[PDB]
């Protein structure tokens, strides 16, 4: 019981890094488009 | 980066971090049930050979 939580536990570790990965490539097309609405303005 | 973004990227992360925290302390936890599981099995064995010799 407490193998299988534990597993559960590092699924959810990693489904957080995914999110921070997630979080960080939208920041970097918002950024991006930030960017390039400066250049162009 | 702007602003607007940074807020967005500072909530985000701080929130994700505290899930991680979170899952990380439920982990040691079971960790630490493990070992309780483990010397409740050695009293238990010890109790059942002593019964059985
Ligand atoms: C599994 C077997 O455990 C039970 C048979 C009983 O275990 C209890 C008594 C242990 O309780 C918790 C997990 C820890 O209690 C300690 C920290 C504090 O003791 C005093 C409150
Ligand atoms: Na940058």
């Amino acid at each position: 019981l407490i193998h299988s939580l534990i597993e559960e536990s590092q699924n959810q570790q990693e489904k957080n890094e995914q999110e921070l990965l997630e979080l960080d490539k939208w920041a970097s097309l918002w950024n991006w488009f930030n960017i390039t609405n400066w250049l162009w303005y």
